[PDB]
């Protein structure tokens, strides 16, 4: 698979590190000379070019990748004639970061494959932990049903999970504990929690919380 | 506890209006006439303030706020005074948004208590999702472990649990399937799964990707 | 024919107004409640309604106009949106007021049907009276020929079209002289012109020029 | 003459950029260094300065310049106060572009020699384009006359200038005829008209209509 | 009647705490911290605010003042865009500090209600009682006449009223003898000045100074 | 008498403009070269000097003059400098323009023989007119008695100084009427009054507004 | 001997607490009441009181001490008014810091018995200490001569005070010896110096870089 | 070395002005035009700038300085953002004023090399001077030694330093003495000691004390 990345700012350029890590076909492309070469190490290949000029998106061979990332910033006109050329060309998938409502719009309607909002989506994860001192990381399975890492209190210290009847009490299972960094997976019902451990508990939204309330 | 949020951006305003939307005490925050407006409606209270300015923020009551969010985003040198401020007022929790690694750095020193990458973070996350395209979501429990929300295909259809053979094959645990929108828990060895349908596979990283390769 | 002018501003503003007056039935419409009762007075119907908005937009019925004009200035995004929304509704005529050099490809592409550049366009004109303080105003056929409207001087004063003969001197030909308001057209060349009124030359750019600097 | 261009603009940019292209010198000033930079290659000079700074107007030698061109816009307080400044240094000529009404009144009182509404302007004449969309250009010798260049329809298509009888059955007189970007002027009554052609007549403006809805 | 003192300097601060001893509702206003803070128990109300801002003044209900001082002093041009302001907001009376004849020049223009120059208004005032050691105190009824407090000479000293016949000999008529600190109104005939008294005269300046050459 | 005027500001500057109108021996002194070229025209003598440097002091003469007024405004380091510097020089009288309450004290304190405050004499001035719109000019007698210069309203219309009287009603005198710039000096009892006249009345203070309140 | 010292800044506070430490009788006196506050714990005494009010520096019995530090820094006018009374008082020392170089000379001549310029003099000494990183301290002589501290380089390492014969060579003589912490005073010429030890050497200026340059 | 001096104020001047005597590069930075243009005689070059905008700072071409000193006057915030910026250049030593304990703080936090306290330490050396009227400068060689200057009563007058037997009654040595202007260095046990004249010993606090105590 080829991935080409425009913008290589802090969400393109993430994604630009990321791809390569993995061991993927990465070109990084900028309009600054100065991005291109800090992303040199970190692609297979970095060019100075233009997303909105064709010319220049044309010398790319930009109609050889599959998956096309446009996470121009702060120059909303860019990000939207640079998704309206790569449709052009027939780009199988094209991403776009968008910036606001009315340029979701926009790119939904000019035919964006996926677009993204990492602002705005981190957002509501970090009001979580902010309302939810105990939360530390979670993934939603439906409207009711969630799986949650939980940071574990000085209530949970010395405690079994056998002790802590959660699946009887709450209706939820524990699906893993992590101690000292390291992690254990379908804990047996003889093991300890220690305060400060990561636990990951499953079960009912409000089942949840009202282990959290009472249990810890 | 009451939180406050300066900087009603797309990171900030998400901030605000999930923690509003969840019932709490918000104090939006900008020095935008416009932006403070926006939110108006999605905080308990909107003010025009510098939040460099030290007597502005007194003006707010911020010594009441247990929790102060910096969410401003391109203006690093405010974002810096700002967390410097807090700090000096005696604020519990300083949560900051960085722009880059030195960023991070000023911040780590004149004492931020949490300091946060949204965009680094969902360019990771979304690299994911970009070379495996059977990835939905995810969330990492250890450096080695995770749980996975994947993308059944035709290859998984109507096959069983016991035949996907995970606990010891692969060494990992199914947690959940949704069919049609209606969810399934610890699903039992004898329950099948259908074609399009999310399985949710937890264990070690490396383990979850040989069963994406033999199995799906 | 019925027309839309979406956005009372300068521009749009002028075009609803100037419109008004030829007596057609133009519809006015504008976010803002005071833009929207300034020109109560100069439209057939004003409405307070967001372009962007498709329910607000069909709650117009503005499918039935032959002409939208989209004057939206400062809000490239809503210029942008709403244009697009406009081109679904299956609008026969879409006329756009354009930002810059890229908002201008993005509402080509889009499937704007012409797209105007006031500033820009009177940019030009303005810098052709600044260079000749002479010109009151004038019109060009091509790049080497025009027709121009002349301020005389006192070197014309009481001068005969016989006595200017330009036709053959300059190859360029008098369309018509102005009067203390009175108007007279293809004059013979018995007529007399006196200084300070609005005399029309028509000819080569080049020759005119020889007119004014030998002539007056 | 010299010309001096301060805020280059939509209208300020192009009113330079002509200028410049008559081979005339004028001066590029702006406050945004980006702008100046544009405008380097469509001037004289370009030079970054505030012009409602007195003693940065002073360094550009704008005491020279018989021509000053303040085409600020948004910020109608430093248009207010740059063209304030340039009468105190008895510039010549003080071109001044107007936000609004109030603006023009002030730009009056304090003498400036001429006060342009660019989008205003443009809007009428737009007006009269979207009300007929026969015409493409035109200028008007009085209330009552007008001379107009028409896009020739169908109905045209392969007539003879004495085939259309416009000056004894309309009292218009036809003046010029362009084919294949080719000019004509002057045409004699043999002289053939084919559709798509621009066609420039002169005449009363209920005459032309007349034309135009009888004759094409 | 309210007022609005605008720049707390050596005038507006005396004009500020004056108003404020007569028991009136005057608001000081003033871009520095520090000139807030002083006059704040001189004033009904004082705020720090930026007079050339439309949004900070609206924000002082300064549509409510029916009088508004401009006494900023070194800067012309907050002076000038302040004045600017209150008469786009059509504030009744607006009177403003003058720097220079040139600036009175623009002031007027702009629509100042009332122009001050304390300066220039004292330096003529002191240069009298610099020139003639005798005078104390004058007021100018016109061009010609005045009334003025002299300090009683020893040629003066135990004479009576009848004595010095201003009212036949030079025409003027002496208003009033201070003596002591008591006073006298409209002195008879009979009443006696002693040296070193203020005595109040009416008449033609220069029968005055005939009194003080040729009397005193 | 000769005169040295240190400082050619608005405050000095009046002073010698003034002074040399009476034909006074006027030396103007300033340090800025400016200042002295604008001036030389309304002095007797004009020269450039630093008046805290004592050499320069003395090659002035400084020593001839009676009076010395120093009217340095923005430099009070140097106000007080100056005028100790001409002390120990043993200047008969040194007349000094003060900036504030502390600056009054060090000048009284090292023998300033008179200090003057422009500004903050003007500005009680103007608070009594702004208080009161009926007056336009005054003087004081004592704390109790003050001469006053009266506007006319149209409830005085055609009214006779008999009708109006307030010698009796008022215990108060009228000394003169300004009628179109005429001037008429102790008037007579069938003098008339019309509105928008100038109207001079004499009393104690409460007096007088109780004849403005009742009569006018 | 009983000190007084008016205005607890950072200057007058150290002079305050270090007197303090030294067991000395110290008044310390501030207008304002967090300063007084601050420095209760390090002083005898500690008034509220503005230094400028003749009545209330009576009431702190200032006349009775020897000396007298006024200490307040940004208001001259306070700095000069309160020197020019203390001097009423006959106080026999009144030692005051000076703002400029106009506040010294009307400081001298009001009588201050001595004057400090605390910045001016540090810019000094830190300026050589950038010049010289070898340089730790130093103290002068006269213009010419100088005792200074030295940071030993690795070019002194192990290096005898006969081995550097600086009295004949440079004609400068060394001092002192400071190693581990351990001092050595008058040191012999078979002492050894080490790297990274402080040294003590006494000569002229110039003589002691000299050796700098070439010695180490 | 090239040194750039950030605020030339009373200790950022000192530092500039003595540099370039010793014929240094140093380059004065200050945002007010009047302080540019104070000591552009006394640095190699003056620019206005804001050290806080990197823009300003770049355009200066800072990062060719090794030695940059903030002397930013009582903007804790600018002193504090501009040391910021220039650890962000890397720049080699960063000497930073700091105005209280905080600000210390939070520039050794951010990264100053060297933070200085001019008015503290001049404080504590001033106070030395105060409590002993002999001592005219000193330096600490530690807690218990140092050199002091000090000024020779009339107890001292006409002593020889054989018969000032300091070389063992307190263990101290006479290093200096300073007659009329004139030094001698290292002083022969034959040299005399007038009054008034400056004293160099060195030995022990207490025991140089007791030489003044009992000596003088
Ligand atoms: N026309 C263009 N062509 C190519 N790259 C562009 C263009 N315009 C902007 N960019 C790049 O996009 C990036 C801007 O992203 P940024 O504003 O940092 O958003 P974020 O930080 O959220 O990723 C910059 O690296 C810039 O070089
Ligand atoms: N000194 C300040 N005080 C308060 N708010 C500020 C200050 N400086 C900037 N802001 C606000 O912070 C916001 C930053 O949002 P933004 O950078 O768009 O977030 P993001 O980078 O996540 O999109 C801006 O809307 C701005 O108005
Ligand atoms: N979403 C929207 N729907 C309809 N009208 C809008 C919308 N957004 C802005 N406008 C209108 O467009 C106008 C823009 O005019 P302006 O830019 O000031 O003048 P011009 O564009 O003619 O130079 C504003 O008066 C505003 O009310
Ligand atoms: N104080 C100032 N001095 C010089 N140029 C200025 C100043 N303020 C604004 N400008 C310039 O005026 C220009 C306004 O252009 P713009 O408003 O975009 O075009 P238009 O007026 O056609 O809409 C800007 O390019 C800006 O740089
Ligand atoms: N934009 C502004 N808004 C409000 N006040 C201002 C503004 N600009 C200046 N000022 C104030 O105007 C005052 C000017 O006073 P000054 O120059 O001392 O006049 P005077 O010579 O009469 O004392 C200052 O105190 C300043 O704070
Ligand atoms: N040391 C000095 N010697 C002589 N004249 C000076 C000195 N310092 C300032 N001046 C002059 O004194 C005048 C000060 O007047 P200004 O500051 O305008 O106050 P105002 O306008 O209220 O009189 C200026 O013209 C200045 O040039
Ligand atoms: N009129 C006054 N009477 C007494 N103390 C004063 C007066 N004015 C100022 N001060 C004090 O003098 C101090 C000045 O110190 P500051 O200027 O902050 O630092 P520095 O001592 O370096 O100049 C202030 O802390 C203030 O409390
Ligand atoms: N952003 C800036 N850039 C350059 N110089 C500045 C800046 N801000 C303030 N300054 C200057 O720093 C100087 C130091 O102020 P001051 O209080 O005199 O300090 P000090 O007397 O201790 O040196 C001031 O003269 C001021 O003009």
């Amino acid at each position: 698979k080829q991935f080409a990345v425009i913008g290589l700012g802090k969400f393109g350029g993430s994604i630009c590190k990321e791809l390569h890590r993995m061991g993927h076909e990465v070109l990084a492309v900028d309009i600054n000379e100065e991005k291109v070469n800090a992303y040199a190490s970190y692609a297979t290949h970095a060019v100075i070019a233009n997303a909105t000029e064709e010319n220049e998106l044309l010398s790319l061979g930009i109609r050889n990748f599959e998956y096309v990332i446009v996470a121009i910033g702060a120059n909303i006109q860019a990000s939207t004639l640079t998704t309206l050329l790569l449709k052009e060309l027939d780009i199988p998938n094209i991403w776009v970061k968008a910036q606001n409502y009315y340029h979701h719009k926009v790119l939904e309607k000019i035919g964006a494959d996926r677009i993204i909002h990492p602002e705005k989506d981190m957002g509501v994860k970090i009001a979580q932990s902010l309302s939810d001192e105990n939360v530390l990381n979670y993934i939603d399975l439906s409207d009711e049903y969630s799986i949650v890492e939980l940071l574990a209190t000085r209530k949970l210290d010395s405690k079994s999970i056998i002790d802590l009847n959660v699946r009887a009490k709450y209706g939820c299972t524990i699906l893993a504990i992590k101690h000292h960094g390291d992690i254990c997976l379908s804990p047996a019902p003889e093991d300890i929690i220690r305060e400060q451990d990561c636990l990951v508990i499953m079960g009912h939204k409000k089942d949840i919380k009202r282990f959290e309330n009472e249990g810890m």
